[PDB]
């Protein structure tokens, strides 16, 4: 039974290594996860085509909420982090009007638009900001602020 | 057959054990002692909303109940260039008789600074740490940066 | 097999934590990573013995372009990182002209200086920066920016 222990404290050692990765995860990162995908905060305040580089580069975009799930959770990881808003992954850069996410798939049916938006305000807003609430307003590309990426787990 | 496997095992949890550590101390500048972890948290707010913040992420404001931990933290607060954070010590409950985040009462060990806790017009019940790694107590209702503890249950 | 599953389970908790802390490392540290090396950007604008006593504290050191292939890697990291200079780890602070690496291990025949570097304008230039093309240039060590540290892999 000199194995028998080695792999206990081996079991040990995995359990303890899941605790603290689990505790970088959530404490440090502050990271949000759902089971195809996973949410990530940066404060860091860019404008939107940097942002959007910045999500690339982890490998990943600006977050593209296409159902209530996402948003509701997208809008939570908001609240907690204690933010008014951050960019995220819609536009109309290519036609005015015509939004669309960031992987360049179509706007559709659902949407979480505050009232009155989008408005196109002083024809200079064809960039998408998420406010506490959940809601969407579109903004100036140039607007400088923190931003969300999303990633898929394949 | 069944000892070189465990033995690539016991390979591979090193390996990630390292590459872990590396991610803590490195990247995320935590600080761990045998039995916790302390995390600096730079977002200025209030010590009660510091202490649901802590108590989100699965811990409580600081206790430096030793000289080690308080060494410790003020080291970690020298390195992150600050000159104050909130910390787990306050005297909410009865004025005067100051306790630990977690309600354990307050010991012969302390680092108050010199003539403090003063209650400064009757409205200083939270604690801060400086620099010099010496206390504090000031209003509840002030705005700084706080460090959370981590127990490893 | 019952030891059997607890073992299957042990082993798909080992590829997970392989997995995320992959992510960890790529996604949101955005750490470059080689066979032998890590490095590692700090957004933090200090002077380079601040720098170098930060990368210490990390348990590494300023970091060190002793080949074109590590030069040219720091080079991509600091153009997708959106930046313009940081603090490497070379400097002829000892010796006026003759330039040494952190871990002072002397200067070769690799080097990127610009043209025209390094020129130790008004004598009063003894660090070394790089900038986005991935060129260098010595600078006063007094001068506040980012930096980037180098780890080795034992
Ligand atoms: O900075 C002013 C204001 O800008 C944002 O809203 C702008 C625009 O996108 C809205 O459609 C209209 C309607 O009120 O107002 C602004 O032009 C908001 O995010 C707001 O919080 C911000 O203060
Ligand atoms: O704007 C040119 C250059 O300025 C700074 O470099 C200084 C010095 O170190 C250089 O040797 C000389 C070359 O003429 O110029 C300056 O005095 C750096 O900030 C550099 O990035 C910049 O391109
Ligand atoms: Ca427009
Ligand atoms: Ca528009
Ligand atoms: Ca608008
Ligand atoms: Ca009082
Ligand atoms: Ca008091
Ligand atoms: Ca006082
Ligand atoms: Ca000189
Ligand atoms: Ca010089
Ligand atoms: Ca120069």
């Amino acid at each position: 039974s000199q194995l028998r222990k080695a792999i206990g404290e081996m079991d040990n050692q995995v359990s303890q290594l899941t605790s603290e990765l689990k505790f970088i995860k959530n404490a440090v990162a502050g990271v949000r996860e759902t089971e195809s995908k996973i949410y990530l905060l940066v404060k860091e305040e860019k404008r939107y085509a940097d942002a959007q580089l910045s999500c690339q580069g982890r490998g990943g975009t600006l977050s593209m909420p296409k159902d209530e799930a996402a948003n509701g959770l997208m809008a939570a990881y908001l609240a907690q982090a204690g933010l008014a808003r951050v960019f995220i992954g819609i536009n109309d850069l290519e036609k005015e009007g015509a939004f669309v996410y960031s992987d360049h798939s179509p706007m559709r049916t659902f949407n979480k638009w505050r009232s009155g938006e989008p408005n196109n305000a002083y024809d200079e807003e064809d960039c998408v900001e998420m406010v506490a609430s959940g809601g969407w307003n579109d903004v100036a590309c140039h607007t400088t602020m923190y931003f969300m990426c999303e990633f898929d787990k394949e």
